[PDB]
């Protein structure tokens, strides 16, 4: 007689539509509380996402809305699409809870970046995540933030990326929540406050590419002071050009630190961590450090794009506005609802 019923996966509480059966929690990798469930329906195996009061303050409400506005005015196969958005509650003044809706996956992008992948699946996911990616700048959504965290797949190598990364305005404010947020593959544009083009996302593809390689988080730290030093310690103090294009305070801080030469490619990723084992190999190790060496680079000018690396020979093989505005609690539970309403 009830459209709902509820169920306790973990620690949440999870309100839905009775089609959906068998709730069980992901838990990694997802992200926020998300459980795979049998869809009666649709006679498929689905991911419900659940958000919790997304308009409790201005950060989860500016997300929410903007992914639920995106997951809207977005259609490729490399891009989460939503089956489903519903909530329990009957009114604006009941209101709380928003649950979507996707095809289940089976694994995130940190599980599969943890395996001794072949050249064949390596070069498969990184064309996806660059044809996500080239979906994302036609719409015009420049990422900023893409992680392996927002990142899933399924048995068959197919890649989908989960979120549109950093609001249009900032100053990513705090939150009063026991979550951290992971940093590790911002590009230096990003870590520096410096504007930027298309091209912002490619640092973020070759951070995760060189993680496949190097099985360890290229540029780690505790916040940007120790993330810029594993930088310059490993691709080199960038050029005069570049640091004439930072703010004043930032420019200053960055030509003060110790001056480093930077490894090379092959000392910062050897053949040893390649198969070696024949000819073919060879070619795709050296094609792999190739792409990697014009993806990791400080000065986005000297950058590879979008379209150029998908023209790469490790990658070609596979070739087959509104409303960031501060608004109160109210405003943006309303907001909110009218979308999740449609
Ligand atoms: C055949 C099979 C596969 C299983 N899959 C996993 O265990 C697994 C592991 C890791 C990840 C995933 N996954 C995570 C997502 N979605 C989200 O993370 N978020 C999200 C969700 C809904 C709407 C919107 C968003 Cl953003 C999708 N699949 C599944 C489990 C059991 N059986």
């Amino acid at each position: 007689d009830n459209q709902f019923y509820s169920v306790e996966v973990g620690d949440s509480t999870f309100t839905v539509l009775k089609r959906y059966q068998n709730l069980k929690p992901i838990g990694s990798g997802a992200q926020g509380i998300v459980c795979a469930a049998y869809d009666a329906v649709l006679d498929r195996n689905v991911a419900i996402k659940k958000l919790s009061r997304p308009f409790q303050n201005q950060t989860h409400a500016k997300r929410a809305y903007r992914e639920l506005v995106l997951m809207k005015c977005v259609n490729h196969k490399n891009i989460i699409s939503l089956l489903n958005v519903f909530t329990p509650q009957k009114t604006l003044e009941e209101f709380q809870d928003v649950y979507l809706v996707m095809e289940l996956m089976d694994a995130n992008l940190c599980q599969v970046i943890q395996m001794e992948l072949d050249h064949e699946r390596m070069s498969y996911l990184l064309y996806q995540m660059l044809c996500g990616i080239k979906h994302l700048h036609s719409a015009g959504i420049i990422h900023r933030d893409l992680k392996p965290s927002n990142i899933v797949v399924k048995s068959d190598c197919t890649l989908k990326i989960l979120d549109f990364g950093l609001a249009r305005t900032a100053g990513t404010s705090f939150m009063m929540t026991p979550y951290v947020v992971t940093r590790y593959y911002r590009a230096p544009e990003v870590i520096l406050g410096m504007g930027y083009k298309e091209n912002v996302d490619i640092w973020s593809v070759g951070c995760i590419m060189g993680e496949m390689v190097r099985h360890k988080i290229l540029f780690p730290g505790r916040d940007y002071i120790d993330q810029w030093n594993k930088v310059i310690e490993q691709l080199g103090t960038p050029c005069p050009e570049f640091m004439k294009k930072l703010q004043p305070t930032v420019r200053n801080y960055v030509e003060n630190r110790p001056k480093y030469a930077g490894l090379t490619f092959p000392k910062l990723f050897p053949d040893s961590l390649f198969p070696a084992d024949s000819e073919h190999n060879k070619l795709k190790a050296s094609q792999a450090r190739d792409l990697l060496s014009k993806m990791l680079v400080i000065d986005p000018a000297k950058r590879i794009s979008v379209d150029d690396a998908l023209q790469h020979p490790y990658i070609n093989v596979w070739y087959d506005q509104l409303d960031e505005r501060e608004h109160t609690i109210e405003e943006w539970k309303e907001l909110i609802y009218k979308e999740v309403m449609n």
